[PDB]
């Protein structure tokens, strides 16, 4: 039975992925069932668009991956899903004259993660992460765009990897994650030599215990940033603190 190797190399080029990713990424992708791959090539009826499915691989090279931060599947919103775990494509500006921007405040998990980073870097008192305290901050050294927070994740070697790389509807998400599980298992198999650390937010930890190759990699399990308590989660301070993800490079 023929495999769509030429089409998959095309998909990598369309996403801007370097050819160094082929030894790890082509096997992984080849675990998807052939009809699913044909539908995926058709490019209709799912988010993010086909040219963004692998955006998490479009800058990092395999030996630069120090962490793999997991999400479930793309955000249920066309403008939000942009091929990265955790990064919400609705958010552009991080701050406003009033504190955090409206789009940051709407995205609960990113709101609490950004407050967490402001605490861990010594800008905010952990007791007061209010919009007033944030507005009072001197932000001349800090990022101004969600794009730059993503870029800083990548500078720190973080592969922002969703369990499934595409979304069709809320209903079909479980089926998609199941269809991508072999892809994830093969991809983690491929990272065994590099030994990057899995960052597991909340429930993502439990699910990761189902895969074989995940046991071959170090793991750090955290409270999910959706919870406001995440802001003063000191394990988060110690993991993400050294990354200084809000510092403008």
């Amino acid at each position: 039975t023929n495999r769509p190797i030429h089409q998959l190399q095309e998909l990598l080029r369309l996403n801007g992925v370097d050819e160094e990713w082929e030894p790890i990424l082509l096997p992984a992708l080849m675990t998807l069932e052939d009809s699913y791959l044909e539908w995926m090539a058709a490019g209709e009826g799912y988010i993010p668009p086909r040219d963004r499915l692998l955006a998490a691989f479009s800058t990092l090279r395999p030996n630069e991956v120090r962490y793999i931060l997991f999400g479930q599947d793309p955000y249920p919103r066309p403008e939000s899903a942009i091929g990265y775990a955790f990064i919400d494509g609705r958010v552009r500006e991080i701050f406003s004259p009033r504190g955090l921007s409206r789009e940051v405040n709407r995205a609960t998990s990113l709101r609490n993660f950004i407050k967490m980073a402001l605490v861990a870097r010594g800008s905010l008192d952990p007791r007061d992460t209010s919009q007033e305290a944030i507005a009072a901050l001197d932000k001349t050294l800090l990022v101004s765009q969600m794009r730059e927070l993503r870029e800083n994740f990548e500078r720190s070697g973080v592969l922002l990897l969703n369990m499934a790389l595409l979304f069709t509807s809320k209903e079909e998400s479980r089926r998609h994650i199941r269809a991508w599980r072999a892809f994830i298992e093969k991809l983690l198999e491929g990272f065994e030599a590099y030994g990057p650390t899995l960052i597991l937010f909340g429930a993502h930890a439990r699910e990761v215990q189902k895969l074989k190759s995940a046991r071959g990699l170090p793991q750090v399990a955290l409270e999910h940033p959706y919870n406001h308590t995440f802001i003063v989660n000191e394990k988060a301070w110690e993991l993400f603190g050294p990354m200084d993800l809000l510092l403008k490079r």
